[PDB]
Formats: structure tokens, sequence, C-alpha cells
């Protein structure tokens, strides 16, 4: 008949325990302030519905980032804010500073702490072994945060993480898609960028979790190892899950549309076909040799699994042997 119903392994009620203020998004009542406190300097960059400026605080002289909204979908700038607020002051998570209205279009603004940047597409190729656990590491406590939260932030990927290397500081941005968890609730599946979309989001299953996220970062883990970018790069959604099918193989892929129950699109019906699940060892070579270990290849396989409740949740993700190293030489504090 229908879909079977899911919940969430961990963090399953959170949002229920809460007052009513804190998930109810659209009854939020934003204070706007005026973007004339603010000159713009440079444009950074652009997101789906936003342009990204970097500015300057001419009050007290300090470097922020000004993301000016103009959604397709309204109450999302709402949402976006709401969920920035009950986020701040957590760990690797972008500050939101102030928001604001541009006084002549009334054009929505957000203004966020400044942080550098260097692009993933010139950074990931510099990256140490020991450089891709810590960095990993640091990911895993924004997403155990938000997910203890209620949050699910449903497009993590290499633009959506603000690396210092410098400073060896990160911060996960673009927050426009982050949702509340709520138990059985049926959400959008068109969310996240193509190549990170899990399982669920391909095949329609909407009653999906915080554990959505875990596989998108598993994906990235994979890139960054096997320094093959994107790892999974399919031309469509269809075809994107072909090429994980291809690795992950079939037999997994048809018992986890069996116990959801899942009505698979026609269009599968022929594409598909029959694969075996291949050994990691087969994505290794001389080039990405020096940042595969078995600990790296147990701990991604654990990430990247068809059936979103048998991934790590981010907290067993950060016990894996695999940050052994960076846990120790975190606590001695260097
Ligand atoms: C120094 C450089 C080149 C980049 C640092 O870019 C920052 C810094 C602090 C805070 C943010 C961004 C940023 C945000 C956002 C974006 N970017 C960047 C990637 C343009 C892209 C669109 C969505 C979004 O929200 C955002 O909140
Ligand atoms: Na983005």
């Amino acid at each position: 008949s229908g879909p079977v119903p899911s919940r969430a392994r961990v963090y399953t009620d959170v949002n229920t325990h809460r007052p009513r203020e804190y998930w109810d998004y659209e009854s939020h009542v934003v204070e706007w302030g005026n973007q004339d406190d603010y000159q713009l300097v440079r444009k950074l960059g652009r997101g789906k519905y936003s342009e990204v400026f970097e500015a300057i605080n001419i009050t007290n002289n300090e470097k922020v980032v000004v993301k000016i909204l103009k959604p397709v979908k309204k109450k999302k700038i709402k949402r976006e804010i709401k969920i920035l607020e009950n986020l701040r002051g957590g760990p690797n998570i972008i500050t939101l500073a102030d928001i604001v209205k541009d006084p002549v279009s009334r054009t929505p603004a957000l203004v966020f702490e400044h942080v550098n940047n260097t692009d993933f597409k010139q950074l990931y190729q510099t990256l140490t072994d020991y450089d891709i656990r810590f960095y990993m590491y640091e990911i895993l406590k924004a997403l155990d945060y938000c997910h203890s939260m209620g949050i699910m932030h449903r497009d993590v990927k290499p633009h959506n993480v603000m690396i210092d290397h410098e400073h060896r500081k990160l911060r996960l941005i673009d927050w426009g898609l982050a949702e509340f968890y709520h138990p059985g609730q049926e959400y959008n599946v068109r969310v996240a960028s193509r190549y990170f979309k899990g399982p669920e989001l391909l095949v329609d299953y909407q009653m999906y979790d915080y554990s959505l996220d875990m596989w998108s970062l598993g994906c990235m883990l994979a890139s960054m190892i096997f320094r093959k970018e994107p790892f999974f790069h399919g031309h469509d959604n269809y075809d994107q899950l072909v090429r994980i099918a291809k690795v992950l193989g079939t037999e997994d892929l048809y018992d986890y549309i069996d116990k959801y129950n899942i009505e698979l699109d026609p269009r599968f019906n022929d594409i598909l076909g029959r694969h075996s699940r291949k050994r990691w060892e087969r994505f290794v070579h001389s080039e990405n040799q020096h940042l595969v270990s078995p600990e790296a290849l147990d701990f991604l396989d654990k990430l990247l699994r068809y059936d979103h409740q048998s991934r790590l949740t981010a907290r067993e993700a950060m016990e894996h042997p695999y940050f052994y190293t960076v846990v120790k030489d975190q606590a001695r504090m260097g």
C-alpha cells in the first residue's frame, strides 16, 4: 500500500518539548534594521536566491558579510532567520549579526560575521590526511549541534563550508534550506544539490530526518580522500541514483525500497540494472593513496548507506577511530 513511516533515531522529539515559538517560524516577529549601517565593499558570490557582499559596519568599522535575499518562496525568509537565531553561538555555525532592509527597495538582507574562505576547488587539493580528519570533525560538531537543536541543514556540500585555512577555523553557512525536524512530517524531496542528494530524495521518500545530512557528508568525504569531485557524478536526479547503485550495488537498493514499501518511479525500471557492491580499494590509486586508510574507508562505508536509519549519527561519527588523533590533539589544546 503506502510508504512505511520512519522516525529519526536520535533527537526525535526535541522540537515537541520546546515552546511553540521555537519552531513556529511563521509567527516570528522580525525587528528590521537599517542597511545604511553598512556600506557594501564588493561582491563575494551568489546563492540560488541571494547575492552576497563583503561590507563594513560603519558604526564600529568591523568587516561583515551581507546576504541580500530575493526568494521565490517568501516565508523561507522567516524560516532561515529563526533557524539562524536558534543556532547562534553553536560550534562552527555561521553567526547572524543583524537583520536589515534597504530603506528604498525594502529588500531584506542578513548580516553575518565575516569569515575568510578559499574555494574548495583549490583548497581540497592541498589538504593532508590529518587536515581532512580535522575539518571533517569540525563539520560534525556543527551537524551534531544543529541536529540536537531539532534542525536539518539539508544542503551540506563544499560550497556551504567556509574554511579559513590559516586559522584552521570552519563555518557551516547557507541555512536557507534548513528545516525543523518533526516526527511523521513529510518533507519536500527537491532539496540539497544533485551530487549530495541522499537516496531518500532520489526515490522520493519524504519522511526523512537528520540522517540526510550524514549522506551528504559522506559524499564530501569520498571526494576528498579519493580526489574525485564530485564522487557521484549524475547527469540528472535519475542518473544520480544510477551512479550510486554502480558503487553501493543494487541488492541493498532494492532491499531498501522493499523495507519502506517505496513506490519506485517507472523511469528507474530500465536504468538501474544489476550491480555488485564495489570494494572501496577500487577507487584508490597512487595520487590519493596517502589520504586513504582502513579507518577512513570504515568510516566512509558507515555514512554511505541507502537505509537512512543505518547511517551513523553525527555523534556516533565523532567517536569513530578515524578521529582518534584529532580528539587527542584537541584535548591537549594544540
Ligand atoms: C571570503 C569569501 C570569498 C567567501 C566567504 O563567504 C561568506 C562569509 C561569511 C558568511 C557567508 C558567506 C557566504 C554566505 C553565503 C554564501 N557565501 C559565499 C560562499 C559567497 C553563498 C550563498 C549563500 C550564503 O548564505 C554566508 O552566509
Ligand atoms: Na549555497
